[PDB]
């Protein structure tokens, strides 16, 4: 009867669906992938993880099944279970699984795809986690590259990866290049305002700034940073007036 129990029926009918359709005609494994992705996030959040692993396992084996292969597809369902992974606090597995989705690119022609480069990001930070971080320096890089051959420089996806390449640097205390990476991310972030970046991401620029700065001895910029993320944040909640000629029915809140 509870909202995650509905939620599951749902995409499981939805899944099974692309199943059947996929058993009438097995070239759509495509939108089999996609309906499995949404029913194994929902197995995740109830901490079934070997659910969530056997879907995309057999999501899998049907793109290895096709007469014509897919690489695309298969680099790609390997990053959904590095995901996966990831979020299962299996760390080494998370960064094995990229890096197949990553060797099956390279060997066809996928080298500077979107798949790739949010591949590398991924795992950038996973080598993060495993404090490695000249192998976290090269794959940011890479991303940062690419996303900036596919995208504009002015795009989100390109201030992401410099956010992160940010944070890498901060973290392994190299402040100057830190702040280097914030503020390009500050910068292409400013100049993109609608649902194409939601404003959340701009205050954590200010916050990730303000340690940057702080870590600098520029405690005065730093101050005004940490306060333009507590604005962005604040101005988030939106002000709704009350005008009026009495007072409000009050609620016992007790």
């Amino acid at each position: 009867d509870t909202a995650l129990e509905r939620q599951i029926a749902s995409a499981s009918r939805s899944v099974e669906e692309a199943r059947r359709l996929a058993y009438h005609d097995p070239i759509r494994v495509g939108a089999l992938v996609e309906q499995i992705s949404v029913l194994a996030d929902l197995r995740q959040k109830e901490g079934d993880f070997r659910k969530a692993e056997s879907l995309y396992r057999e999501a899998l084996f049907r793109a290895q099944e096709l007469r014509k292969q897919d690489p695309d597809l298969l680099t790609g369902i390997y990053s959904l279970l590095a995901h996966l992974y990831d979020r299962w606090g299996r760390m080494d597995k998370a960064a094995e699984f990229y890096e197949l989705a990553l060797k099956i690119s390279a060997e066809n022609g996928l080298e500077e795809s979107d798949k790739v480069a949010t591949i590398k990001n991924n795992l950038a930070m996973i080598f993060k986690q495993l404090r490695k971080f000249e192998r976290a320096e090269g794959y940011y890089c890479e991303a940062l590259e690419t996303f900036q051959r596919l995208d504009g420089e002015q795009s989100a996806r390109v201030a992401s990866v410099y956010n992160n390449l940010g944070v890498l640097y901060y973290s392994h205390m190299d402040v100057d290049r830190a702040q280097v990476m914030h503020e390009r991310a500050l910068a292409i972030r400013q100049n993109l305002h609608e649902g194409q970046m939601d404003p959340a991401d701009l205050s954590q620029t200010f916050i990730n700034l303000g340690a940057v700065y702080k870590a600098a001895g520029d405690f005065q910029k730093a101050e005004a940073c940490v306060d333009r993320a507590k604005r962005i944040r604040a101005a988030m909640n939106g002000y709704h007036p009350n005008p009026r000629r009495s007072a409000s029915l009050l609620i016992d809140k007790s």
